[PDB]
């Protein structure tokens, strides 16, 4: 399937480093953050990505190009206005066209193998949880995911979902998370637990982990 890759946050708290560097291309061990998922991506198949993005934005249009260097075909969803991870998710909607579609959030650095999201899957939305870095996200029970309360899970910004989970949505900002919840209650969302190594790199501190991480 196609590919979407989130990149459209400001990276506020990884100043100063997001000050004339969008976060996605910041290094890590050498390589941009979004390079990884970009060869990660073409190693699992997927040759189709699709790539959000805001501030400083023609930066990483600049930098990726149409992803031929890759063995990819990227195409760009431009942002003016904020629109959160679900309202940039729908803008880009008539790239992806009808079909499920991996959604990969670009701050994360990760071991997991997207191949396996190729194998046959759960609902109107399939997603990857991983330990707390917390009070966590959500709860898996077998392959179910319902909303966390009490050994909950922590949401790895890696997911597969189906189009239609946005039926009904109307352009503008909003946020992905109540959306799922919505999905949830239906019976509609499955997941996996992950437990490999995983990071949200949305600080220098995390940036710093990842670093060590990818040292082994
Ligand atoms: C859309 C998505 O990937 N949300 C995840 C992303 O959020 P981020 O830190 O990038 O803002 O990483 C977090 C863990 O660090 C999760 O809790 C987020 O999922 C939760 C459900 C959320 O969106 O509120």
């Amino acid at each position: 399937m196609k590919a979407m890759i989130l990149a459209a946050g400001k990276g506020e708290r990884m100043r100063p480093l997001t000050l004339h560097t969008p976060k996605p291309l910041v290094p890590v061990a050498g390589q941009p953050l979004i390079e990884y998922h970009l060869r990660a991506l073409a190693a699992a198949g997927v040759t189709e990505v699709v790539i959000n993005h805001a501030w400083l934005g023609q930066q990483i249009e600049d930098h990726l190009g149409d992803g031929s260097r890759f063995g990819l075909s990227i195409r760009y969803s431009p942002e003016g206005e904020p629109l959160e991870t679900g309202g940039g998710i729908f803008k880009a909607l008539p790239l992806l066209g009808d079909a499920p579609f991996l959604l990969v959030n670009g701050d994360v650095w990760t071991d997991y193998d997207f191949a396996r999201l190729q194998a046959p899957l759960q609902g109107l939305a399939h997603l990857v949880l991983v330990d707390n870095p917390g009070r966590g996200d959500f709860r898996l029970v077998g392959e179910q995911v319902v909303d966390g309360d009490d050994g909950t899970l922590t949401f790895s910004g890696i997911s597969v979902l189906h189009p239609a989970l946005f039926e009904g949505c109307q352009a503008g900002a909003f946020k992905l998370a109540p959306l799922l919840r919505q999905a949830m209650a239906a019976g509609k969302v499955s997941g996996e637990h992950y437990r490999g190594h995983w990071v949200d790199v949305g600080t220098l501190e995390r940036l710093a982990e990842a670093e060590s991480l990818i040292g082994e």
